[PDB]
Formats: structure tokens, C-alpha cells, sequence
């Protein structure tokens, strides 16, 4: 059985239980903290590519209002996020279990950009989820994940400074 583990998930409970926050930009922005994660039970001989996207986790617009994230009542459909490729795509099992697969490259960005960057809406909810794709093989195989404790808003500057303080303490 293919198992999918967070790795440093105390971390990440730490930004949850505040709300999470990250910024966007128009170039892009990196993840922090980065999405790490531990996968055991793969083929180490079998090939696969490891996706990530954003699935938007609710149809509203949130502000932060006098020290609180509060949502809209304006919902509208949320159009799925694009899919990053891990740059060690494809590779053998043995690779992505030798050591957490980190997502350290992914960019965020608010504008419609040449590739690589993924495009969020800005003050948007955001659940990261991967996909773990057999490639090459007879049988192609897509195992899917979500984190919810990696839970962010898109933001173009922080609003809560608890999450400032937290991102600067650990980077
Ligand atoms: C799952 C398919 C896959 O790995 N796609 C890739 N495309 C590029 C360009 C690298 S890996």
C-alpha cells in the first residue's frame, strides 16, 4: 500500500492554527514553509512524476477584518488550479523514497505568466494536494493526496503579523 506522510508537520500546524498565508506576486513567489512529503511503497523499479496543485477549499473571497479572516457571501465557482511538476519528473520509486520529495521550486503567482509560476486568486483558500502518477508503464496509476494542515490564503502582503513573525522565525 502507497503511503503519503507530511513531513515537519508540527511546523505547518503552527501556521494553520493562525491561518496560513502566502504571498503571490507576478513573478512568483516560493512556498514557505515548502511542501515536503514522505512517500513509501512504491515500485523502487516502477517510473512515476509527482504533481502538485491547489484545489480552491471554498467558492469565497476572504479580508481580514479588524485582526480576523472572515469570508464573503459573493461564492463563485473556482476554475482548479494548474498542475506543477516536481523537476525530478519522471524518476524510478527509489528515488522520490530515498528522501522527502520537497516542492522548494513551485512559484505563486496572480497573473496569467509564461510556465512554470501557478496562477492563485489572490484572498482565496487553498488546500495543497499532490498527484502521484505511474508513468511509462502499462498500466498508468494516479494516487492522490491532500494536506490539509498546508491550508493557505493567497495574499500580496501578509495581514496578520503573527504569520510575518512565524515565517521569519523558521526560515
Ligand atoms: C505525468 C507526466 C509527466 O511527468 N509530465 C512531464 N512533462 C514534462 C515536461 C516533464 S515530466
Amino acid at each position: 500500500e502507497l503511503r503519503v506522510g507530511l513531513e515537519e508537520s508540527e511546523l505547518w500546524l503552527r501556521f494553520k492554527e493562525l491561518t496560513n498565508e502566502m504571498i503571490v506576486t507576478k513573478n512568483g513567489r516560493r512556498m514557505f514553509p515548502v511542501l515536503k512529503v514522505n512517500v513509501s511503497g512504491l515500485d523502487p523499479n516502477a517510473m512515476y512524476s509527482f504533481l502538485l496543485d491547489f484545489v480552491a477549499a471554498d467558492n469565497h473571497r476572504w479580508k481580514y477584518v479588524n485582526g480576523e479572516w472572515v469570508p464573503g457571501g459573493k461564492p463563485e465557482p473556482q476554475a482548479p488550479s494548474c498542475v506543477y511538476i516536481h523537476p525530478d519528473s519522471p524518476n524510478f520509486g527509489a528515488h522520490w523514497m530515498k528522501a522527502p520529495v520537497s516542492f522548494s521550486k513551485v512559484k505563486l503567482t496572480n497573473k496569467l505568466n509564461g510556465g512554470g509560476q501557478i496562477m492563485l486568486n489572490s484572498l482565496h483558500k487553498y488546500e495543497p494536494r499532490i498527484h502521484i502518477v505511474r508513468v511509462g508503464g502499462p498500466q498508468r496509476m494516479i494516487t492522490s493526496h491532500c494536506f490539509p494542515e498546508t491550508q493557505f490564503i493567497a495574499v500580496t502582503a501578509y495581514q496578520n503579523e503573527e504569520i510575518t513573525a512565524l515565517k521569519i522565525k523558521y526560515n
